[PDB]
């Protein structure tokens, strides 16, 4: 299997998993400014445009690496907010919409 043509494919994955965040607030980290405490909680912070980084450095070169960073992001989502937030809410949907957007992706990789 060949590094560029797999690269490929995570980076359309990943836009398509953004596409799925309609209200943008998986896109970028979660702002300490507004939200002070969460690191106290939140011991790896995860988000869209730091998984893009990280694509670009390497760090996902299997797709079960890419698949858990996009699991931080709804498991961090999940424990730091109530369950009657928006935020809570958007993560499940986001776990069920992007569970399958990455199922399809997976099967394609399977195919290189
Ligand atoms: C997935 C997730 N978990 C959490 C805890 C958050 C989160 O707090 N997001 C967030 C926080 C702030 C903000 O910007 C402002 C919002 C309102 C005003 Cl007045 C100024 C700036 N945008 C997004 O996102």
């Amino acid at each position: 299997m060949q590094l560029t043509p797999f690269l490929i494919l995570l980076r359309k994955t990943l836009e398509q998993l953004q596409e799925k965040d309609t209200g943008n607030i998986f896109s970028e980290p979660v702002p300490l400014s507004e939200v002070p405490d969460y690191l106290d909680h939140i011991k790896k912070p995860m988000d869209f445009f730091t998984m893009k980084q990280n694509l670009e450095a390497y760090r996902y070169l299997n797709f079960d690496d890419f698949e858990e960073d996009f699991n931080l992001i709804v498991s961090n989502c999940l424990k730091y907010n109530a369950k009657d937030t928006i935020f809570y809410r958007a993560a499940v949907r986001l776990r069920e919409q992007g569970g399958a957007v990455l199922r399809q992706a997976r099967r394609q990789a399977e195919k290189m």
